[PDB]
């Protein structure tokens, strides 16, 4: 378990793209983590969800939004949050994709020089996938933990952006 | 299990490329995928489709695909698609190359800035591999799922290069 | 079992990012770090301690972290320590995160040229955890080993720098 | 199983590093690639062979045998051959070199936007490799495959770089 | 088994760096690296031998110790070696630092264009170390393999630097 952590993150842009594969586990995930960054004071308006079919899609689509709001409510994203949920199949296309997913995203992360949460679930069975989307009772939606991490994580690079230490 | 859609790419080029290996199984997936591009509205000429002999070719393949259609029915591609059909063999060849084409493919996406949909099949029997084409009574290809994301990652690349978020 | 070196580093400025998923573990660890650092005569003004929610978090912390001292007490970073600690959980959520940090404190470390001592556990069950930060009685924390590493890494980055062999 | 094609390739230069580790498995593979090379009309002037001690030693040296011909019978190699051969030992030493090389392969040839044929084995006993080898008296040699590869993807390479489509 | 061949090398620079955990494995290998240098023709004042604590630190040490050589017997250093050692331990930690550092080395090689000798043991236990460091009665020093490899690969990427083919 982590330590819980609120910032202001009010002056933040969000950026955030979630794969549709297993949407009654996306949902609840993306419910939880744009619950977390509004609770956070981000604005309703400085969140831009966007989707995509699979996992795969995730870095190339992350890389390209962030690319997008440089090109530009407006301004660069402060961070960014990949939603996703791969489930084993019979076959190792789980693995191979989720292995690259991974790298892909902790690739656009350290290339763009902006954070990017990692919220993409490697599960083995559904009912995993539901316990970790605050599906089932009493169980822990780990989307608020992304929020919540978005947010830390946008602000703390504001000030790296500006040198401070 | 995904939640399809399905886009108006008829603005948009496609780039295909597949390997040969196990083609039996490729042409049901190449079938389908090049149907629901053009159910999609892909004029049939903006579709281009080459192949190589393995799948280790196809991120090398892909790379030079697109990076011609730059230099130039003509204008570089909106969108690629890498089909490729992967089967365990006695050795470890099948995950050396599976890995390697795997990242090979996710890295051309990020270098190039284009997504790659995903289209390699890294299965460990026969029928897998016709399971995931369609082939067998019944069964669901694939195939048509790439079509139908190439279309909308297409879109969605041209907005994202139009700073639209 | 290694070999132990103090070296000079009074003139070095360390920087430290570490996460804060079983902090129970995270601060006897950053504590014998921060310890052998003083221990090697570095000015305690010197050694910034930043943190973040996760490991994943990490590598994009540190790559920043540094990128901020650039910009400028003051003085780029001569090492940078990365301290973590994951757990296998149910499912593949460890593998893949400790894949990902991996390969991307690597990353960042040959990217930016400095020193990023790992200092991050992949262990299976609790106790191994906290055996490893010296938790248990009469158990050697790693984190003191990490601190050393920094110095003397530090010390040797600046003669590299000055082209010294 | 592949699709077999022969393509012109005369007017190709191909460049093959090769490392020495099992040489009675190489030597059979080497020799088939060849054949099929010269049996594709490629000059054997226009044939470069150059070996190595181990396979991790392929990608560099191919990247540096390409390197070399840029430099400059004469003028950049159209396509590459690494062939290698790993065998499981005792140790892990096996799945990290087979592992590194195998990225590090598929880095040249992206890279290098020529293709890199991948031609190393990592099979887990001496039969697999004869097999694989053409050795074993009816076993299909690979290198066959691999010369042939070489020459389709040569002149891929060729049109890509002259924008055809 | 590789075949055996030795070279000039008696104009090449060649840098080495090892880790330190498992000093008694280390020296033995370092020894036998250093000693065919020498058998080689390498001139003593042209070998360059500097230590890191750990394997992790051996890609970006490498990084560094070549780049110092740059700025300046004097003069880029025609071949690296990296040695380590290390051993699985109770956790995955051993996993994770072999295939980071695997993939750290083969970048620094491929990124400078410089041969990196792979003289990393990745073992199980500490016998197995011992026998590939010559150190059991009768058993071969892998080192002596290294020294030779870093011989060969300076002298060919000489002449690759040459343009020769
Ligand atoms: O296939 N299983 C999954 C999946 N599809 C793979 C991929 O994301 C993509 O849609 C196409 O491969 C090519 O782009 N995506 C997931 O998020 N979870 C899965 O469990
Ligand atoms: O070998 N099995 C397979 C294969 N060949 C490997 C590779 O693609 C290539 O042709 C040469 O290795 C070197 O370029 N290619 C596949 O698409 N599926 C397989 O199941
Ligand atoms: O989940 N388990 C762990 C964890 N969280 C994963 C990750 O670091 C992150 O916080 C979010 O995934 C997206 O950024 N972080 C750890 O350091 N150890 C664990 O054992
Ligand atoms: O060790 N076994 C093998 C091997 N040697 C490892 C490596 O290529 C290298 O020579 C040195 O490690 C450092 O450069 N090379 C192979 O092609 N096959 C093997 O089965
Ligand atoms: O821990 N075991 C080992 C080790 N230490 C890990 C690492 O290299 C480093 O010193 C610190 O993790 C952070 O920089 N290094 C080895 O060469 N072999 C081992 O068997």
């Amino acid at each position: 378990g982590p330590t819980p952590q609120q910032h202001d993150g009010s002056a933040l842009r969000i950026g955030i793209v979630h794969a549709r594969w297993n949407e009654t586990i996306i949902e609840p995930l993306l419910a939880g983590t744009k619950a977390k960054l509004l609770a956070c004071g981000v604005k309703e308006s400085n969140i831009v969800v966007q989707s995509v079919p699979g996992s795969w899609e995730l870095p190339i689509a992350v890389q390209r939004l962030y690319s997008a709001s440089q090109l530009q409510s407006t301004g660069p994203f402060d961070a960014l949050i990949a939603i996703g949920v791969l489930i084993k199949g019979e076959t190792m296309h789980f693995e191979y994709i989720a292995d690259s997913v991974s790298h892909g995203l902790m690739r656009v992360q350290l290339d763009t020089g902006v954070p990017v949460i990692f919220g993409v679930l490697t599960v083995l069975t559904d009912d995993q996938a539901k316990a970790r989307a605050g599906v089932i009772e009493g169980s822990h939606n780990h989307g608020e933990d992304w929020g919540l991490a978005a947010v830390e994580m946008g602000v703390r690079r504001r000030d790296w952006a500006a040198g401070k230490t």
